[PDB]
């Protein structure tokens, strides 16, 4: 037969003193992609956007030297305004070159009051069992936390 692939999930939250709608509005903004290096000081050696920024857009990203991974492409695969849920898939390169067969980020912006919310970020991946110990330490909440940190700051400042 084949040995089962292994599934791993990691999770990150950031509480934010702004409406779920204000935060959701930036995460789902088709204009965000182009602005990513404005939101992340460096990190990008290169960023090519294929598509209009909306769902179906492919981002091809090269990272400054050292940074693992160095290169990968990501695709915006779902926007759900009713749930404030967005999904972004890693589609080529990156961890897919280290025995990972599926890598999906989900962001869910959840109201905590009239004027507060929590950004729930998760990554789910499927990995060949002999590669689990290799990738386990490489795949972290770092990138989701960095996205939530930048968007949180942008929105709180746009309204202070
Ligand atoms: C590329 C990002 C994480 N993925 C970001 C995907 C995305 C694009 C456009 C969006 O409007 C959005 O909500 C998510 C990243 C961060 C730090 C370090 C490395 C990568």
């Amino acid at each position: 037969n084949q040995v089962s692939t292994v599934t791993k999930v990691i999770h990150h939250e950031l509480e934010v003193a702004a409406s779920a709608d204000d935060i959701w509005t930036v995460y789902s903004w088709p204009g965000l992609a182009k602005h990513l290096p404005d939101l992340l000081p460096g990190a990008f050696e290169k960023l090519e956007i294929i598509g209009d920024g909306g769902v179906g857009t492919i981002l091809d990203m090269t990272f400054v030297p050292g940074e693992f991974p160095h290169e990968y492409k990501e695709k915006f695969i779902l926007v759900d305004n009713e749930h404030r849920l967005k999904k972004v898939q890693m589609i080529e390169g990156g961890y897919l070159d280290l025995g990972v067969t599926y890598y999906m980020d989900t962001i869910h912006v959840v109201p905590t009051g009239k004027d507060s919310c929590v950004i729930k970020s998760s990554t789910e991946y499927h990995v060949k069992p002999e590669f689990v110990k290799i990738v386990e330490p490489l795949i972290t909440t770092g990138p989701l936390a960095a996205m939530a940190d930048a968007i949180s700051k942008l929105v709180l400042e746009h309204k202070s």
